[PDB]
């Protein structure tokens, strides 16, 4: 049988933008995606340490080197600038593959600089 | 391993009916359904962008032109004549395909008119 | 790919009891789990229509014939006896599949009675 | 098709400690872990009976036999120190296995000790 698990998350990165129109979705710095693991068009779910919501939207890429985390559409409902949220995405596998299973996590420092082991 | 993935979504589409009794899921024009790909049955996610609620239930079809957009049962709780909300369907499929895959987005005009391009 | 389809659902049956402690999921007469096609200890996700509130939780069966609606544990905070609910599962299947999918749905008339056709 | 299953659950364990800073996810005794057959890094599913939240987030193993049931980052907006929680993890199989599908329960006594059968 198959198990959801943590594929990959950002962890504690601030929200740069919230503009309830137009577009949707949460676009995320396309190095914070790589990193995470997380794919564009991918299902994401946010949690807001700041407001304590949690959402699930789908991520769309922002500019390499923007650090922007812009939440778009409904989801601006849900979190504000400024708010620390965590945005993971999680994936399907047998058992077996789960049992050694290894997320991919990034950390955050200042300005939503990546931060480094 | 299975990502989850955007399958397409009608973006920024007005609710038309709700009505609380009877019947229930939320009924959409066919012909929207074809243009997201969404099918009859299928599991939708809706987000609010009028009221910020978001809430999961299932597609049924309206009749093809009719435009229309019922928030029904349960789900009419969630949503009023006038709303502006996205309505989305999420596949999955492994790693590989998901980093090509491309959702289908319906955009609206006017009343509830599909946008072209 | 992969789509979530409606597998089964009971339309607008009657929560008849309601216990916080102890025991948790929503017991429910087998004869009306069989009808939606929705197993024991199968994921379902319950639509209150009388309150708007929407919780997932699993179905456990009840007593073949006692016409049984128990929301237990932390779902009874969600409804209370009397309440109108929708109880659904949903299933995967690839996409040709769920193109003539067909759910099973049960409507109920006066106590609980399973309403034909 | 496809059946999403209860894997198991802890039943109406404790929340030891709520910390929104930092770290996330629900931190929980290995022990308890492997008696509901729950993975790390595994999606979790926590219904607080006491206070009538229900969340989703990922399980983290706490060290075997700290009794720890510890809720993390913005999860921490929905549990207290002391709240009687029910933590689920669900599975996907075909039908024909779902069917005779057994979950895993593990209950508790006292202080978050295991109960046996």
């Amino acid at each position: 049988m198959i198990r959801t698990m943590l594929q990959g998350k950002l962890h504690r990165v601030k929200v740069t933008h919230a503009d309830l129109h137009y577009e949707g979705a949460c676009a995320i710095d396309q190095d914070f995606l790589d990193a995470a693991g997380i794919l564009e068009n991918e299902a994401i779910d946010i949690w807001n340490v700041t407001n304590g919501k949690r959402f699930s939207t789908y991520a769309i890429a922002a500019e390499r080197g923007s650090r922007i985390i812009s939440v778009n559409g409904a989801a601006a409902h849900c979190a504000s600038v400024g708010d620390i949220v965590i945005i993971a995405s999680f994936v399907t596998m047998p058992d077996e593959e789960a049992r050694t299973w290894r997320p991919n996590v990034a950390y955050f420092e200042g300005d939503n600089e990546m931060k480094r082991t």
